[PDB]
């Protein structure tokens, strides 16, 4: 058999995990398994490009992909599916029913966790005003974490959601929305930031503002920067997926597939805080 | 005896805002004392009103200011003579105050942002207006900055105009009418309260442009309701300005009788029509 596994894209190290998840899985299995990206993450053009060559030029016996956009892909997929090649999604949903299966992690679950975190983090004998980092509408798993996050704190007393700007999908994106949020904003008292590259983008703007440890900070996913700036007490604690577990699970999945074996319409791959 | 203060008597939706204080005050069986300048946006004659009743008298102060930041000052004297204040409308600066009872102006916002996109043909690039009010006035500060959040950055949009009209719904008419002149294409507008909305609204018409693109308002009278079943206006964002000032009387008598309030109370905003 040969996989095709086409991700959102480079602009994260997350996803570097999550390859070497499918390339361990399809190595046990003996399969062929194809990764190509687009640079970019949240490059929704060149991710449909990259989907249409293939069906063309060197069609996968299954497709796993991590789409761009939940409602922008679909016709990507269904083009597939009328094709009859089976198509897993991985990390982040797809709108519709053109796919065969998700696995990810809970993401809705996940924001919902971070709130809780966050709420923890804080004096919560005084009114408290928190900012939200979102990445981009239709990034359906950064999506659900930001709305989960808000489902808690939204009516909680003492809370006061006073900025919720969409950075973008790049670390420098998020560096230079969080620099214009803190310049701009009056009192900042807790922050959470939805992935990688918005955390780090954070990180990056907190410190050239000279703002280090003065609010409470939730971040997601975990890279050797992010676990240093977290026990140096600079972010309160990181929200962490099991991206190598995901790919390894996505491949296996996706061979169940091509083998014409049921699959669960959901494997929620867990979450988790990195510390107590 | 509570003392009143409105931003002034621009818009119509500060008589609904007094009518609710009346109706909470006259249910307490309390004197109100409404005092407000002729016209929004007066900081200096809102504050000669704040000087006047420190000098010569209340039990406590509810004030919409004009400013966020020019009216601490102010209110910072009520605090020093433990006087309690209850800003109700639009935020202040600092913690000079004990408490707000407002819209979620922000969170309003970002709604009509939303509302705005629904309003619109997404398969191809829209250039999209906002029309803003006045630096400084906090309500529509946070309006208008939850809207620019949303749409910033969004795939296809393009903002082309963000001019300031001013606190008259006829400074509002001839910014709008500039720019309906001089942009080539506009496909969205956010006007982001009453004066704004009125004076684009005219302007559109006075232009030959009615119903032409998506437009969201904020606020409602039976002009702009008029309007927006007519669908000149795409819909109209709106608060509870009758149940906000009956709220901030009854957070203002709380103060004046001990009961610790909530710094902040938010009393709603929808969208008037699906
Ligand atoms: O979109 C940003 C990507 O970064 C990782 O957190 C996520 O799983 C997500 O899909
Ligand atoms: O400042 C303009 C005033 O008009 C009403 O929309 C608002 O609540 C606002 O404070």
């Amino acid at each position: 058999p040969k996989l095709l596994l086409v991700l959102k894209g480079d602009s994260n190290a997350y996803w570097r995990q999550v390859y070497l998840g499918a390339q361990k899985a399809a190595d046990e299995a003996g399969v062929t398994l194809l990764h190509r990206s687009t640079k970019d993450d949240g490059d929704i053009a060149g991710q449909i490009q990259i989907l249409s060559y293939h069906l063309s030029q060197a069609p996968p016996d299954a497709l796993i992909l991590a789409p761009n956009s939940a409602e922008d892909l679909t016709p990507s997929v269904a083009q597939y599916r009328a094709r009859n090649i089976p198509v897993l999604v991985v990390d982040s949903d797809l709108a519709g029913d053109a796919h065969q299966g998700l696995v990810a992690t809970d993401n809705y679950a996940a924001g919902q966790l971070a709130a809780r975190a966050l709420l923890a983090t804080l004096d919560l004998s005084k009114e408290r005003n928190i900012a939200l980092l979102r990445l981009r509408a239709g990034n359906a798993s950064t999506d659900q974490r930001e709305q989960g996050f808000l489902d808690v704190l939204r009516k909680h007393d003492k809370i006061r959601i006073i900025a919720a700007p969409y950075a973008g999908d790049d670390r420098g994106a998020a560096r230079s929305e969080m620099l214009r949020l803190l310049k701009e904003t009056p009192t900042i008292d807790g922050l959470f930031t939805p992935n990688e590259s918005t955390t780090i983008g954070a990180l990056v703007a907190i410190r050239q503002s000279g703002m280090s440890k003065q609010f409470g900070f939730i971040g997601f996913d975990q890279t050797e920067e992010l676990e240093a700036a977290m026990y140096a007490g600079e972010i309160s604690n990181l929200v962490v997926q099991n991206p190598e577990y995901m790919g390894y699970l996505a491949v296996q999945r996706a061979l169940d597939l091509v083998r014409g074996k049921p699959i669960p319409a959901f494997t929620d791959t867990g979450v988790r805080l990195l510390q107590e």
